[PDB]
Parts: C-alpha cells; sequence; structure tokens
C-alpha cells in the first residue's frame, strides 16, 4: 500500500530519536495527517486520531521513556486499532438455529461472491452445516452464480427462479433450513448501484419476514470514502451488524477500513482480499496496523 511506506518513513525518522522536541512530534504528526487523508481516509476519522495522539503524546510522556521514537510510533499503533475497530467481531451463530445471516450491498460490491467465501469459512472452520439462496431474481445467472459458487466450496444452494418473489423465497429458504437441521442460511439479495428506497423497502421487507442474526453490508475497498458512506446510508435505512469490505487487495490506499468503524458505528467483520473462495479474512484490527507501520 501507499499509506504503508509513507507512515512507515516518516515513523522510522523518529524511532531513532532519543528525546523528541515538542515542534519535532508536531511535524511528525502533519506527515501523518497528509498521508492518511491521501489515503481517503475520512477528516471526521483522521482529525479524531491526530487529537488523540497529540493528547496522550505530550512531551512528558514520550521523553520519559529511553526510546522516546518508539514511544511514539507504538501510540500511533494503538490509535490506529482503536479506529479500525474493536478487537474481532464475529458472526453470532450460538442462538436458536438455523442461524440467518441477510447480506445486502451495491451490484458489483461482491456480495455474491462473499457468499460463497462466507459459507466455506463457516464449514471448514466452524462445522457448520450451510444452506445459501438468492433472491436477486433480477438478474438470472447470478442465481446459477451462487450455485456454481456453493459447489466449489462444498455448502448446499436452495434453489431460485426469476419469476418469484424475494420474501417467499427466504421464507421458502428458512423452512427448508429447519427442516434439514441447518446451522445458517445465508440470503444472498439485488443492489441497485445506489443505496435507493427501492433497495431498502426490499431488504426491509426480506429483513423483517426473517429476523436475521446478523446483517451484513458488503462494500468495496476500492470506493474508498464512499464505502463508509454507501455503508452509513444502508446503517440508517435498516441497521447493519457487520460491514464485508471486498476488493482491499487492489485498493492500495486504505482509509474505507480506518473510516467505517467510526463513520458507520458498526463493525467491519471480514476482509475481501481476493477473487478466490479462499480469499475472506476475519477483521483483526491488530494486525492490520502492524502492517501499515511495518
Ligand atoms: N480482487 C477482488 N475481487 C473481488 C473480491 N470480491 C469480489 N470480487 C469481484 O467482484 C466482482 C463482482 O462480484 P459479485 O459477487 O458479482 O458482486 P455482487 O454480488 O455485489 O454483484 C467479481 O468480478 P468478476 O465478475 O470476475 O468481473 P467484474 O464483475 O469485476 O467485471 C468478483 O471477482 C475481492 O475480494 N477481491
Ligand atoms: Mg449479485
Amino acid at each position: 500500500d501507499n499509506l504503508t511506506d509513507r507512515l512507515s518513513r516518516t515513523l522510522r525518522n523518529i524511532s531513532g530519536r532519543g528525546r523528541l522536541t515538542e515542534d519535532n512530534v508536531k511535524d511528525t504528526l502533519r506527515e501523518v495527517r497528509m498521508a492518511l487523508l491521501e489515503a481517503d481516509v475520512a477528516l471526521p476519522v483522521v482529525r479524531e486520531f491526530i487529537n488523540r495522539v497529540k493528547e496522550k503524546a505530550v512531551g512528558h510522556e514520550v521523553n520519559k521513556s529511553l526510546t522516546p521514537g518508539q514511544e511514539f510510533v507504538k501510540i500511533v499503533r494503538n490509535e490506529l486499532v482503536a479506529a479500525m475497530g474493536e478487537e474481532n467481531q464475529t458472526l453470532n451463530l450460538a442462538a436458536q438455529p438455523p442461524a440467518v445471516v441477510l447480506m445486502a450491498g451495491l451490484q458489483g460490491a461482491g456480495k455474491t461472491t462473499s457468499v460463497g467465501k462466507l459459507g466455506k469459512f463457516l464449514r471448514e472452520k466452524h462445522k457448520k452445516k450451510v444452506l445459501v439462496v438468492s433472491a436477486d431474481v433480477y438478474r438470472p445467472a447470478a442465481i446459477k452464480q451462487l450455485e456454481t459458487l456453493a459447489e466449489q466450496v462444498g455448502v448446499d444452494f436452495f434453489p431460485s427462479d426469476v419469476g418469484q418473489k424475494p420474501v417467499d423465497i427466504v421464507n421458502a429458504a428458512l423452512k427448508e433450513a429447519k427442516l434439514k437441521f441447518y446451522d445458517v442460511l445465508l440470503v444472498d439479495t439485488a443492489g441497485r448501484l445506489h443505496v435507493d428506497e427501492a433497495m431498502m423497502d426490499e431488504i426491509k421487507q426480506v429483513h423483517a419476514s426473517i429476523n436475521p442474526v446478523e446483517t451484513l453490508f458488503v462494500v468495496d475497498a476500492m470506493t474508498g470514502q464512499d464505502a463508509a458512506n454507501t455503508a452509513k446510508a444502508f446503517n440508517e435505512a435498516l441497521p447493519l451488524t457487520g460491514v464485508v469490505l471486498t476488493k482491499v487487495d487492489g485498493d492500495a490506499r486504505g482509509g474505507a477500513a480506518l473510516s467505517i468503524r467510526h463513520i458507520t458505528g458498526k463493525p467491519i467483520k471480514f476482509l475481501g482480499v481476493g477473487e478466490k473462495t479462499e480469499a475472506l479474512e476475519p477483521f483483526h484490527p491488530d494486525r492490520i496496523a502492524s502492517r501499515i507501520l511495518g
């Protein structure tokens, strides 16, 4: 990423210094603010991050250590993690089976792909008997896409077709999920390229009839700051439990990851890091912060 190089260079010079002047701390923070802003991180997030470092990096606290540069570096890390999220947020599949995970996103965010990815993760790493279904009757080849995905990853597919109504489709799928003791039902959805009441009304009807335990917004990382604004929109119309940030491999900037948790107020739970089925990665903020700073 270009954020990783910029921050790592700015921090590296400070680490060696055995004492940091207040001007030295202020100058380094201005360079950090520019790097995050250049990475499409939202100003509300950058502003709060810089203020939190400044308060904790007062020279008295930083200069007390024998490695003041090191102490400053590791404040920046701690506050980056705080912005990206709280520890690891997982899906609650511990409630009454079947566990319904309803997935939303605008078209091309990668929700259908992510449906597959998640089903492989739940069966392989959690030994969950999984069933998936598609309420995207607007594109026919889409339903097939899920079907093909479901066999590559080894979950079960509940069939649907163009003529039928999304509410009827998920009601059938839950009924069936109960009858064969499935652990989770993942429910794919249609996307409209914009968060419009047309899209929200359909999701909220599905959502209402099927009481999902997790509502996951799939958002595309290479839309940068829009990802947070798009998810803040869906969240305002129908509350989210988690976000899946897809196409992280190609962004090369970041910012959606730093921005989503604080703009939306809900966590990034998963992270799409490849076109392949294996490329789903639970979101651990500590690991991401470490990579950004080296
Ligand atoms: N690099 C990368 N790509 C991802 C990731 N997740 C999804 N994609 C890509 O997103 C594209 C759209 O996926 P869909 O699953 O159809 O998205 P949708 O359900 O929201 O409509 C796919 O591209 P496609 O159909 O192969 O081509 P195109 O649609 O991009 O033209 C897929 O390969 C990811 O984590 N990393
Ligand atoms: Mg689709």
